[PDB]
C-alpha cells in the first residue's frame, strides 16, 4: 500500500501509532503544562513484520523549563526498557504557550534519535494553540547539518531546510491499538 522514503531515497518502515497516545501524554503532563513546564515522553514499542508498533508511551526522570525537558536518570529509562523489550522510536514533549515547531535544542535532540533509528519521529503537543505535528530531520542533510553544527547557546538558529512533517499514513499512521503508559517520575 502506502510507503516513504528518506530525502536520500532511503525506505522508511511504517511505525504505528495509536490515536489514544496524543491526548494520554496531555493528560499525563497537565500539572507540568498548568506551570508552563515543558515534559516529554519517549515513544516506546516492538518491531513486527516489518513495521513498528508503539505500545509504551514512558514519562522518564527529567528536569522541566519553560523551553527544555532534558532526561535526568537515563539508567532507570535504559533499564527499564531492556526489562520489558522495548525499542525506542522516538520521543514527544509540550510546548505549553509556544507554536508547534522544533525548536534548536529539539533538532540536537532528535539527531540522537533518529541516528539510531532512521524512522525515529518527534511529536510536538503545543495545548495552548490546540495544535500538534509530527517531524523528523531531513536525511541524510538535516542529520549532517545538525551533526556539523558547533555554534555556541542553547537556542541558536539553524540555516537551510533542517527538518520536515513527517509522512503519514506512510511513515507514520495513527490507529486504533491499545496504549499502557509508563511513569518512571
Ligand atoms: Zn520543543
Ligand atoms: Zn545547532
Amino acid at each position: 500500500k502506502i510507503h516513504a522514503y528518506t530525502e536520500g531515497g532511503k525506505p522508511l518502515r511504517t511505525i504505528y501509532l495509536p490515536k489514544l497516545l496524543k491526548k494520554v501524554f496531555l493528560d499525563v503532563v497537565k500539572p507540568n503544562t498548568k506551570k508552563n513546564l515543558e515534559t516529554c515522553g519517549i515513544l516506546c514499542g516492538k518491531l513486527r513484520q516489518n513495521a513498528f508498533f508503539i505500545t509504551h508511551l514512558v514519562i522518564p526522570l527529567q528536569e522541566a523549563t519553560s523551553d527544555t525537558c532534558g532526561i535526568t536518570d537515563e539508567a532507570s529509562l535504559f533499564e527499564f526498557q531492556d526489562k520489558h523489550n522495548l525499542l525506542t522510536l522516538g520521543w514527544i514533549h509540550t510546548h505549553p504557550t509556544q507554536t508547534c515547531f522544533m525548536s534548536s535544542v529539539d533538532l540536537h535532540t532528535h539527531c540522537s534519535y533518529q541516528l539510531m533509528l532512521p524512522e525515529a519521529i518527534a511529536i510536538v503537543m503545543a495545548p495552548s494553540k490546540n495544535t500538534s505535528g509530527i517531524f523528523r530531520l531531513l536525511d541524510p542533510e538535516g542529520l549532517q547539518t545538525i551533526v556539523k553544527c558547533r555554534k555556541p547557546g542553547l537556542f541558536h538558529p539553524h540555516e537551510g531546510k533542517v527538518y520536515t512533517m513527517v509522512a503519514q499514513p506512510g511513515h507514520v499512521r495513527e490507529i486504533n491499538s491499545k496504549l499502557q503508559v509508563v511513569d518512571l517520575r
